[PDB]
């Protein structure tokens, strides 16, 4: 199965106003597929308002030297720390240049939020059933270490931090004025 993670539980509380701002940078990630061994750099800015979610997407291959863009947008759950999205393909200027595919959507929830770091978990899924999931640890900064809570949040879920891809030990490069004019 492509079967995504149970026990994946959304922030209570979390500040939407704080988290849906600016951009936020993979730190650490951890694909579920263990075979998944391409390695990323991933950034993102999200947006919230009226209860729908709005986010620029930027991913960098590092084995091809490969970058893409991608918007998603969905609606926000009652709980405030969880989304469900489709997204369609930009170009570096934002315009689009492929439209959403309707079978695929992603699921983004928050596990954890707190000082410049936040944890979140992704399940990917095509006609509403699952095909893959991932845990991404986020800062504000590059090449930051996460807060001891993010840890504590990976532990009741029984993951340990090193079995997480570094991103800093990558060669990435970053788009950051993508993500810092999105919505301007
Ligand atoms: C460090 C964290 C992440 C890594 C390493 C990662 C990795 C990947 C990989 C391996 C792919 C497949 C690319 C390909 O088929 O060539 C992908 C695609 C994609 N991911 Fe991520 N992902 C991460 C986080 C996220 C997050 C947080 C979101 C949404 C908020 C997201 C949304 C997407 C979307 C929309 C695609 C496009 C799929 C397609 O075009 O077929 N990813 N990512």
């Amino acid at each position: 199965p492509g079967e995504c993670s149970v026990n994946v539980i959304p922030k209570k509380n979390l500040d939407k106003a704080k988290f849906f701002s600016g951009t936020w940078y993979e730190t650490h990630y951890l694909d579920m597929d263990p075979q998944a061994t391409e390695k990323f750099c991933f950034s993102f800015a999200p947006r919230e308002s009226g209860g729908t979610v709005k986010e620029a997407l930027y991913h960098f291959n590092v084995d091809s030297k490969v970058s893409f863009y991608n918007t998603g947008t969905g609606p926000l759950e009652s709980n405030g720390a969880k989304y469900t999205a489709k997204f369609n393909t930009v170009d570096k200027k934002g315009k689009e240049i492929k439209p959403a595919d309707e079978k695929y959507s992603y699921t983004v929830t928050v596990i954890e939020a707190a000082k410049q770091s936040a944890l979140i978990h992704i399940c990917l899924q095509e006609d509403g059933k699952d095909i893959g999931d991932l845990y991404s640890v986020l800062n504000r900064n590059k090449n930051a270490l996460p807060n001891k809570k993010i840890k504590k949040a990976l532990n009741k879920v029984s993951l340990v931090l090193t079995k997480f891809v570094v991103t800093k030990d990558l060669d990435c490069k970053y788009d950051d004025k993508f993500l810092s004019s999105w919505q301007k």
